[PDB]
């Protein structure tokens, strides 16, 4: 039965009991994101800004089930062309905006990837991806306003890979930290 979180510590409590068992209902889980009203203060511990590009913030582990982080994005920052490691891919709004764009699969054929879509996603959306429906690449495009975001994977991973445009080509990437709970991992 869902309720709807009253803050980021219940939502995470909330998570834990989707996460209970072996599979994932995304639906109820986007809701339940959706749901909770981003409150700064909150998070604040967690948003962490690097001056040159977005940060990853773990924010829970989900006893192995998912990772839960804040990613942290200056003006102008944003991500590669992507994909989630045949894993759930959550993305709540935090502050701010972000430019998702969608990308299919490559062929085996050296070939610029054609945008799919794109979105524009606002202050307390809620969007998911996963590797079936495609890859795509998210930026802050404001030139004056810092986003936050609340990603959640599941199963948790710490690589994926890039996809160079220009061709399709996929490069192994290892994710990193900006911190953990709060506190800066180095
Ligand atoms: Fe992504």
């Amino acid at each position: 039965e869902l309720l709807k979180p009253r803050t980021l510590a219940d939502l995470i409590r909330i998570l834990h009991e989707l996460f209970a068992g072996d599979e994932v209902n995304v639906e109820e889980v986007q809701a339940v994101l959706e749901a909770y009203e981003s409150n700064p203060a909150e998070w604040a511990l967690y948003a962490k800004f690097d001056q040159y590009r977005y940060t990853r913030n773990l924010v829970d582990q989900g006893n192995g089930k998912f990772n839960l982080m804040i990613l942290c994005w200056g003006e102008g920052h944003g991500s590669s062309i992507h994909d989630h490691t045949d894993s759930h891919c959550f993305l709540k709004l935090l502050q701010g905006n972000l430019k998702e764009t969608l990308f299919d699969w490559p062929d085996k054929k050296s070939n610029e990837m054609i945008k799919k879509s794109e979105r524009t996603l606002r202050e307390n959306q809620c969007a998911y991806i996963n590797d079936s429906i495609g890859l795509h690449r998210v930026e802050n495009v404001s030139h004056t306003e810092p986003a936050v975001s609340l990603h959640l994977f599941s199963p948790p991973f710490d690589t994926c890979h890039a996809f160079d445009q220009r061709t399709g080509h996929k490069n192994k990437v290892t994710m990193t930290f900006h911190s953990k709970f709060g506190i800066r991992t180095p």
